[PDB]
């Protein structure tokens, strides 16, 4: 049987790495993109915030857990819920115990993720608002580090979870190198199975994010996976892999798919635009996905313009397939020692 | 090679028949349900009214026709467009030449369907409003019969269409037996490849529709397929097959699928209802579709309640699959001489 958690690096190029995470439910090839399970990927995302509200974490456990519920027997990552409460909820009330909204604490977060049955459990953190002064960023980071220890203990107190899932710590510190170093030191001292770079993809722009990644990723344990949360556009991913990131999630493939935007090797396109009404080429000339095997930009443009659900499904299937082809190309080129050439070739074509 | 059009009846029970329509692009097993191609079926529907407006019939021909456009190389039926103009358009203006809206004529209808490339072409008729007085129903029917002859001639003037497609005449006459007889006589004298019962599914209720079918279907040529337009609910189809109908279309599978209603052997259910929030059974216990193979009512209820497009796609896939399983069961039981028992068993379970 596979171990509970084992990360091995098969090849490197500069700061980039490619390898595998072994877990009881399957293997995850890295760098990995992790799509929302609500729709090939090796791991999908559960929506902790939505699930604790409908139908509730207890109801999901009663239904047999998220794997059974969603019909997905491979690994599932779940976020810890505070980021989502802090962005999509009202009348939020924060304190050292946790957050109240209309009480999510480290312990409750971990228990919710346990009842959901997810394989990769995120520590309960505070995604510090951007921008932030040094003092507020430090205060926030210090509380997240106390909350990280409380998450560690809650996770270790549940035998089924401690023996079958994995726990990731989330680095905070806003854009400040010394706070990122302190956060990294505190996490490493607690000890986690993986480490996420939190508090980015919060409006900072790609230049600032890349700058923060430049000094932040090397503070994490090299021998454990690095998860950049909430990122990102295809060029964000390529640049973040260049900076040592192993795992990604982003709202873009599914949000774009529902709003008429398709990702291609030549950049994104809005398929609703009239220039596609008679374009017989598939969404992308090279894409191996099923949509691109059967249908033209013209027919997908027509479905979406007509309001047919089929169109949004075909766009979403293509976008998710495109992201996985991107990750496959990143892994192959790292493994073959030509990732640097690939990144240059990707950006020249993607931005042309 | 298959012929342009050949209908053969393999077995009968009472007025019910089962058999096949051979056409150059494929075989159609009857009784047949014909789903909207905009999403196994043997024939799909093109939306003449929408397509003549976006992107236009000429643009579809420029793109290679509807088979190429939709990625579907099997038969396609198209309606003649007037029913749709008369129900979904504004500022309609009618005359002996045709209908003007914001000029669809028999000749233009046929040419539009030719440019679309459909395999089964509907005569350009007037679906008489319901209810209607004898005099208005007769006037309307008499114009549709003149229009049927004009459709015949337009169809025969286009060599590629006359040699590769099929043309159906549409009986009108509202609920009046003598007008239905006159309409049937006029169509048979013109001569068509199949005959549709038009002017039903316009609000009359199942009792009245079945009454009209009782005397109307036997006026049509027995040796040609009978197409009841716009029908219907599963119990409508079963009863119409009992009355000699061979072909059906209906908005229900796709409209229901987008609004939370799933058809089952035990009747329809609204999956959004709270009673399904913890129901681990598939949408239907017997259904062989992929959705019912993998997912519970509970998870589909959750997707739809959450607004996820995945849910509406899974409901639609199930509903269309259910209709085709219904038709398969009708064909098998007719062919095995137990359709009467089947209809009784279907209604007892469906309405229980
Ligand atoms: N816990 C946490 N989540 C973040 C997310 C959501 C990632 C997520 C993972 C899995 C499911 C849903 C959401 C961010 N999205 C954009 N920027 C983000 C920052 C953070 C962060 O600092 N902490
Ligand atoms: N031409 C025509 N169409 C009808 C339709 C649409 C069937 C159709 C077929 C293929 C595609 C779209 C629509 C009806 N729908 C409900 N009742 C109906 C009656 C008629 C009718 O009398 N004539
Ligand atoms: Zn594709
Ligand atoms: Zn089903």
């Amino acid at each position: 049987d596979r171990p509970r958690f084992s990360f091995s690096i098969a090849a490197r190029e500069g700061k980039a790495r490619t390898g595998t995470i072994e877990m009881k439910r399957g293997v995850i090839r890295t760098p990995a993109f992790m799509p929302v399970g609500t729709a090939g990927a090796d791991i999908i995302l559960g929506n902790t915030y939505h699930l604790m509200l409908r139908p509730g974490a207890e109801r999901i456990a009663k239904l047999g857990g998220l794997h059974s519920f969603m019909g997905w027997d491979r690994p599932i990552l779940t976020d810890s819920g505070g980021y989502q409460v802090m962005s999509l909820s009202s009348l939020t009330k924060q304190s050292e115990e946790g957050v109240t909204f209309k009480m999510l604490s480290p312990e409750r977060s971990i228990e919710i993720q346990h009842l959901l049955g997810s394989d990769i459990v995120m520590a309960f953190d505070e995604c510090t608002p951007y921008p932030a002064t040094p003092s507020r960023a430090a205060s926030s980071m210090e509380r997240s580090m106390r909350w990280a220890k409380r998450s560690r203990d809650a996770f270790d107190s549940r035998k089924e979870q401690a023996e079958n899932a994995a726990l990731f710590g989330i680095q905070q510190g806003s854009v400040f190198e010394n706070l990122r170093q302190q956060s990294a030191d505190a996490l490493a001292e607690i000890g986690f199975d993986g480490y996420a770079v939190g508090g980015l993809a919060v409006g900072e722009g790609q230049d600032e994010m890349f700058r923060v990644l430049d000094f932040s990723v090397p503070m994490l344990p090299d021998d454990k996976p690095h998860y950049l949360m909430g990122v990102g556009k295809p060029d964000d991913i390529v640049g973040a892999v260049e900076r040592g990131i192993d795992m990604f999630d982003c709202v873009l493939p599914t949000r774009s798919g529902r709003n008429g935007q398709a990702f291609t090797w030549d950049g994104p396109i809005n398929i609703r635009n009239a220039r596609f009404s008679e374009d017989l080429k598939p969404l992308d000339s090279e894409c191996h996905c099923a949509v691109c095997q059967k249908w033209s930009r013209a027919y997908i443009h027509h479905l979406i313009r007509a309001g047919e659900i089929l169109g949004a499904m075909l766009m979403t299937e293509h976008n998710i397939a495109f992201y996985q082809q991107l990750m496959q190309k990143i892994r192959d080129s790292i493994s073959e020692g030509r990732f640097s050439q690939f990144a240059q070739d990707f950006r020249a074509r993607y931005f042309a």
